[PDB]
């Protein structure tokens, strides 16, 4: 028995509400709901995207990578269209635009496709790192060389300059390993984000199952 | 148009089937399905548990940790009951027993509870590692000291022995950092497992939504 939970708008007009953005939790529209068969629920998945915009854009970047790895040529090549500006703005402008459209996407069908492509990219990257690290001598399969360079892209000895030649040979592996440490840190952050986001989506679907009955 | 996909048992009697365990894919029972409101689907989630038993037991261990961190005292303290043997067997025997019961669990309601507790444990561990690493000097919050020791548990200088005293002071941090590297590797593996498992569960729920209509 918790009237403050049944009546959240009335609760927000009290003296003991500590919410950071009162009343946002009852705003209803495409940006805060999902639907299956045009039955709507207020979506934990949409709330996550709003609370965690920074990580959501990291996952959108993975979607773009997934598209290229699935040969979705047109989707990939048009992914930065319709940005309007002829000048620089946010460094992540095309990703920010897609984030807005993802927030606007209500159908479970379309959101299933999004998470499926992101997970495909995450598994591809994990498989490439396992291959990198399975022997101290670095040897990658053909497909994993491609994944290595794709992730790397979509994301001197002043005392005796002649000695830099030897330094470069020694350092080639340090640079590759540094790339993999960076990719590994990005993957852990993307995985913790994905785990939480898809659990929120899973809980939203239970809510839909309850309501569709 | 793919008759071999509509008629998988007939396909398994052909000359071009490469499946590793033909006919397993049409076995129907509690161990291969889930249900909502007693509407059943053949479950990707159950197939994952069967293909990935090793990782499933890692996630079950996280459930047990989650229980202790949520104060579920009775569930925790009884979690190794009913093992029958008075001798040693599989090193993971109580976890193996629980794995069998998880595979036997059909209701979406109960499986939601499982994943929710596991995710709680994963987030707790990630938060503890972020705290460990946020300064080179190691300082953990009170709650994170507890999480550090819980995860660590649930999972000499022969030339001049006197010098070991100094060695131990130097090595205390190396041991703690080694623990965190080990925990970090376990977390990445648990996260990649969880990502795939809960996506399979999410896809199963879409299948249920389609069928419940
Ligand atoms: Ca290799
Ligand atoms: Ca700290």
């Amino acid at each position: 028995y918790e009237p403050n939970v049944d009546y959240p708008n009335a609760s927000h007009a009290g003296l003991y509400d500590r919410s950071k953005q009162p009343y946002v939790d009852t705003a209803i529209g495409p940006k805060t709901t999902i639907q299956f068969d045009h039955v709507f629920i207020k979506s934990d998945f949409k709330t996550w995207l709003a609370h965690n915009q920074d990580e959501a854009i990291l996952l959108i970047r993975l979607y773009e990578l997934g598209l290229l790895l699935q040969g979705r040529s047109d989707s990939f090549l048009e992914f930065y269209n319709n940005t309007t500006y002829i000048t620089r703005t946010d460094s992540k402008q095309p990703m920010m635009n897609k984030y807005g459209k993802l927030v606007d996407t209500t159908s479970v069908t379309c959101l299933d496709i999004f998470l499926s492509v992101v997970l495909f990219a995450l598994n591809q990257i994990d498989s490439m790192i396992c291959d990198f690290k399975n022997t101290p001598w670095i040897n990658l399969s053909k497909e994993h060389k491609k994944i290595y360079e794709l992730v790397r892209g979509i994301f001197y000895c002043p005392f005796d300059a002649n000695s830099t030649a030897s330094a470069l040979n020694v350092n080639a592996t340090l640079n590759a390993k540094k790339t993999i440490e960076l990719i590994t840190c990005g993957l852990i952050r993307a995985l913790i984000a994905y785990a939480n986001l898809v659990t929120a989506f899973s809980a939203d679907k239970t809510a839909l199952l309850h309501e569709i009955l």
